[PDB]
């Protein structure tokens, strides 16, 4: 059976109601790198709502932000 070789990094999201807003911070520490993805919602566009708007928007800036990383490790490398 051939390898399967398993890791698991976390991602921690903080959530601030403040004003009738919502602001997500997405933080993913991995090795030696940290990188952040900030999204922000109406609370009320129900309040679970908002924070799920809001993190969704993070989550898509982290990824975001992260291909572009990627992209500038690997080029780093190939030149
Ligand atoms: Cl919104």
């Amino acid at each position: 059976q051939s390898d399967h070789v398993l890791q698991h990094w976390t991602v921690d999201i903080s959530i601030d109601e403040h004003e009738g807003l919502t602001r997500a911070k997405a933080r993913l520490r991995w090795r030696e790198k940290e990188l952040v993805g900030v999204g922000l919602a109406r609370l009320n566009p129900v309040p679970e709502i908002g924070d799920e708007l809001s993190v969704a928007r993070a989550l898509s800036d982290l990824g975001k932000r992260m291909l572009k990383v990627s992209t500038h490790d690997i080029e780093a490398v190939t030149h």
